[PDB]
């Protein structure tokens, strides 16, 4: 284990946005596999079904889609047809507020899901604790 185990409220039910505060975008699953922010609400890509692996570990999976959230060898966000290792996320309170999301395949460099105020993702590497681009609020649908 290298990070807490804060974990966030609520559950895995419904679908929700992860709506990022840092620039105020919806994380983004694109059809083409790519990952950014959007601010349109309406983005019919935006909807996520989270779903435990084990407590604290999460598949984020497009509902339009069906892609899962991933993230790659070099700490690029992409969407993954199918669930592998690089689609677990280890989902932490953080700031006793937000959601984070840090790859469970690379946990031990603590790289984050993080969306930058233009609304591109941001490499695993470039993310860190502290950040603003990697603290989301689960929003409902
Ligand atoms: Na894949």
């Amino acid at each position: 284990h290298h990070h807490h185990f804060n974990l966030p409220p609520g559950n895995y039910k419904k679908p929700k946005l992860l709506y990022c505060s840092n620039g105020g975008h919806f994380l983004r699953i694109l059809p083409d596999g790519t990952v950014d922010g959007t601010r349109d609400r309406s983005d019919q890509h935006i909807q996520l079904q989270l779903s435990a692996e084990s407590v604290g570990e999460v598949y984020i999976k497009s509902t339009e889609t069906g892609q899962y959230l991933a993230m790659d060898t070099d700490g690029l966000l992409y969407g993954s047809q199918t669930p592998n290792e690089e689609c677990l996320f280890l989902e932490r309170l953080e700031e006793n507020h937000y959601n984070t999301y840090i790859s469970k395949k690379h946990a031990e460099k603590n790289w984050f899901v993080g969306l930058k105020k233009n609304g591109s993702s941001k490499r695993g590497p470039r993310t860190h604790y502290g950040q603003k681009a990697i603290l989301f609020l689960p929003l409902p649908v």
